[PDB]
């Protein structure tokens, strides 16, 4: 067994708070914010050896990233930012930092009770998105 095994599974978004404001802070345009904010994605997380894959599937966009912990990769985000991403495990929490254009945002993914909690931070603005097992 692997430590990320707690994250492995198919997850569905059941609540989202302050995501529009998070997206504003990130720089997402009006029309993208409106459509992306309406999305209720399924998040699919799998682990194969050292490689973790996180898929996001919704009516807005289907995204997929695969990565090894601590090793930087290029990511194109759902809002079409080209970012440099590094994901690490810090005391059981997946910490995902995205860097682009001199800016930085951090997305934390945590297991809490039976839920998977995603905290998105851009400067002083935090959005909390909660997922349950699908
Ligand atoms: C528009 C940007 C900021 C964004 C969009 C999405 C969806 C709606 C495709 C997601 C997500 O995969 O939940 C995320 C997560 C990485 C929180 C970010």
């Amino acid at each position: 067994s692997h430590m990320c095994d707690a994250f492995v599974g198919t997850w569905k978004l059941v609540s989202s708070e302050n995501f529009d404001d998070y997206m504003k802070e990130v720089g997402v345009g009006f029309a993208t914010r409106k459509v992306a904010g309406m999305a209720k994605p399924n998040m699919i997380i799998s682990v194969n050896g050292d490689v973790i894959t996180i898929k996001s599937e919704s009516t807005f966009k289907n995204t997929e990233i695969s990565f090894i912990l601590g090793q930087e990769f290029d990511e194109v985000t759902a809002d079409d930012r080209k970012v440099k991403s590094t994901i690490t495990l810090d005391g059981g929490v997946l910490v995902h930092v995205q860097k682009w254009d001199g800016k930085s945002t951090t997305i934390k993914r945590k297991r809490e009770d039976d839920k998977l909690v995603v905290e998105c931070v851009m400067k002083g603005v935090t959005s909390t998105r909660v997922y349950e097992r699908a």
